[PDB]
């Protein structure tokens, strides 16, 4: 209805293969999204939420596959947020 993301967006950057089990499949075009207004998903307190290159593991899904796990902050490119960081 709000015609936008449900949440905020990363957009893979090269295709990685999981290693661990706390991990997924990871591969191009392969978006991904995480929560909108609760940060505290992750227990971060910042409210950075633009710069993978200094964040450590994110926590999300791959609508595409509907898979769901974690995912270094260095493979992917933020894109996209809701209005909670103008």
């Amino acid at each position: 209805g709000s015609m936008s993301a449900e949440g905020y967006q990363y957009r893979a950057l090269y295709d990685y293969k999981k290693e661990r089990e706390e991990d997924i499949d990871l591969h191009l075009g392969d978006i991904l999204t995480v929560n909108k207004g609760s940060l505290v998903a992750l227990g971060f307190s910042d409210g950075q939420e633009a710069k993978p290159e200094e964040i450590g593991w994110l926590n999300g899904y791959n609508e595409t596959t509907g898979e769901r796990g974690d995912f270094p902050g260095t493979y992917v490119e933020y894109i996209g947020r809701k209005k909670i960081s103008p």
